[PDB]
C-alpha cells in the first residue's frame, strides 16, 4: 500500500528502525526445495511495548518488496512466543491491508514452527481476522524438527541458533498427563536451559490438527511442587495459574527440573 | 555506638530490612578450626544504591550481636566484586564507628577470598580510611581455594554455591602474559560460564603481597579478537579499553572463550 509506503518515507529510515535488522526478527535466508526464496519471522524477538509496530511492519515491507512479486515462502518460528510478543488487535489487522493483493497470493507456503498453547488461544481469540488462514493448504505445521526437511533442505534452513539448541540433550518423559478442566497426554522434556511439554495427541489450530510445544526457560520457573507419588506442579512467572502434571516418575522429573533451575541460578548476574 | 542501636530501634525493621535476609549478603555458617563462629560477607551480593546501607549495617549488627562478645572470624567473598558493589566513602567510614569496641577486637581473623584488581584499586583509592587495615595480620588472604582449609575444615566451609561453581571443570592456560604498561605473568582459566585471569605473581593489597583473581562472566564478554597467533583482545562490557594477553596457544584460548560466549547467548531471554 504505497499510501502507507510513503507515509513511512516522509521521514527516511531513522536509527531505531535500523536496529530491527540487527535483532533478526524478520530476514530472508535460503531457498526451498520448491525453488522459492525463504523468509524467517522469529516471533519471540518482538516485544509488544518495546517495539514500534509501524517500524516492524515497514521493515518487513522493505524486506519482501523485492521478492513478493514472485513465489516465496515464510517460516514462522513461534518458539517460546507469549503475551509479551503478541500483536494487539488493531495492529494485527494492519498486516491484512498494508501489502498488495498479489503479495498475499504469491506466498507458496507458510511453515509454522513450535506452535504453543498461548498462540493457539491467540488465534482462538482472533478467530475473526484469521478466517482466511483457516484450513489453508498453504499453512503447514511442523510436527517435529525432522519434518521441515521435507520442504527446505537442512542446509538451506536458517532458524535461530537458540531455537535449534532447544532440541539438544533432552531428558524425555513420555506418557505424562497435563491435569486441568481438560486432561491431555504430553511428553515432558527437560533440557539444561529449559523445560518443554509437548502434546502427545493432536489439537486444533486454525482448522488443522497439530502438536503444541510449550517451552519454559529455567528462569521462568518460580515454584516447583511435588504433590503426590505421581503428581507435580510448576509455577511460571507472570502466568499465575500453576501447571499440574501426572507421571509415574514425578520424583525423577522434579529433581531433574530443580537441577536445571539451580545450575541456572548459579551462573547469573549478581 | 548505641546511637545506631537506638535510632534503628525507634523505627525498627518493618519492611525492606526483612529482605536483607532473603538475599543473604551476610550470614553465620560453620565453625573454624580455632573453634570460632564463622561469618560470611558476599561483596557482590550488595548493590550500592539499591540497598540501604543503614539497613545493611543494622542487619550485620543483629546477626553479629549474639556472638561478637566472644572471638569470631569473618570470611569475605570478594568474588566478581566491582564498582556496583562498592561502599561509598561516607558509608565505608560508618563501618569503623558503629560497632562496639570489643566487637572489633574480638574478630580473630578475616579471610579474604578471590581478591581482584578492582578491589585492590578501591583499596588504594580509599587508603585514607583503610590505614588501620594496612599491615594488619588479622587480614588473611587466601592464595588458592585449598588454602582455606588451613583455617576452616572443608565440611565447615560455606562459601556461596556460585563461588564454588567457578572452581570446577576449568581449562587452564599457564604462563600467559597480560600486556599492559607493566606486563603481568597470569594464568587464564576458562570455565563453562566465566573466564578467570589469575595473577601468577604477587602485588600489594593493604600492605600484603597477594594473588588476584579477575573474573569475567560470559555475559560480560563483548569482543574477542585474535591479533597474532600468540596475542588476543578481550573486550569487557562497561570497562572500555580491552584486555590484552600473550600466549603460545592464543588460537586455542580465543576458540575456547568464543565457545562459552556462544553457549551463553543460546540461553538468553527473548
Ligand atoms: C501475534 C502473535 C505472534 C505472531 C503470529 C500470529 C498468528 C498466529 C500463528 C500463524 C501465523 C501465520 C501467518 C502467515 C503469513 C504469510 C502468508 C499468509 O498466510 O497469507 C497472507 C499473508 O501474507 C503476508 O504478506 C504476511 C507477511 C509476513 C510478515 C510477518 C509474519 C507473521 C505475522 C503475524 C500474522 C500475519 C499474517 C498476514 C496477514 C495478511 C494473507 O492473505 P489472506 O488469506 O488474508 O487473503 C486476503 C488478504 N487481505
Ligand atoms: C572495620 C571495617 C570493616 C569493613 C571494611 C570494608 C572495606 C573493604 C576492604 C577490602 C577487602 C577486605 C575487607 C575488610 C576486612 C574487615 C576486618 C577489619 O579489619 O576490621 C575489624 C573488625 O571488623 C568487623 O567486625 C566488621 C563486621 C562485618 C564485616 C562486613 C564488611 C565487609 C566489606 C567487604 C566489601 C566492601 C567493599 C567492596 C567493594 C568496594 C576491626 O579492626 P579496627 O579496630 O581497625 O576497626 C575499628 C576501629 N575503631
Ligand atoms: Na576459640
Amino acid at each position: 500500500k504505497f499510501e502507507e509506503f510513503m507515509t513511512r518515507h516522509q521521514v527516511h529510515e531513522k536509527e531505531e528502525f535500523k536496529a530491527l535488522k540487527t535483532l533478526s526478527i524478520f530476514y530472508q535466508a535460503g531457498t526451498s526445495k520448491a525453488g522459492n526464496p525463504v523468509f524467517y519471522y522469529v516471533a519471540r524477538r518482538f516485544k509488544t511495548g518495546q517495539i514500534n509496530g509501524d517500524l516492524l511492519i515497514y521493515h518487513v515491507l522493505l524486506t519482501l518488496k523485492p521478492y513478493y512479486a514472485k513465489p516465496y515462502e515464510i517460516v514462522v518460528d513461534l518458539t517460546h512466543t507469549g503475551p509479551s510478543n503478541r500483536f494487539k488487535t488493531d495492529f494485527l489487522s494492519k498486516w491484512f491491508v498494508v501489502f498488495p493483493g498479489f503479495a498475499y497470493d504469491n506466498v507458496s507456503a507458510v511453515y509454522i514452527y513450535n506452535c504453543n498453547s498461548w498462540v493457539r488461544e491467540y488465534t482462538k481469540y482472533h478467530e475473526r481476522l484469521l478466517t482466511g488462514l483457516k484450513g489453508s493448504k498453504r499453512l503447514v505445521f511442523i510436527d517435529c524438527p525432522g519434518k521441515l526437511a521435507e520442504h527446505i533442505e537442512h542446509e538451506q534452513q536458517k532458524l535461530p541458533a537458540a531455537t535449534l539448541a532447544l532440541e539438544e540433550d533432552l531428558k524425555v518423559f513420555h506418557n505424562a498427563l497435563k491435569l486441568a478442566h481438560k486432561d491431555t497426554k504430553v511428553s515432558i522434556k527437560v533440557g539444561s536451559t529449559a523445560v518443554q511439554v509437548t502434546s502427545a495427541e493432536r489439537t486444533k489450530v486454525l482448522g488443522q490438527s497439530v502438536f503444541l510445544n510449550d517451552i519454559y526457560y529455567a528462569s521462568e520457573i518460580e515454584e516447583i511442587c511435588l504433590v503426590d507419588e505421581n503428581q507435580f506442579t510448576l509455577t511460571i512467572a507472570n502466568q499465575g495459574t500453576p501447571l499440574t502434571f501426572m507421571h509415574q516418575e514425578c520424583e525423577a522429573i522434579v529433581q531433574s527440573i530443580i537441577h536445571i533451575r539451580t545450575r541456572w541460578e548459579l551462573s547469573q548476574p549478581d
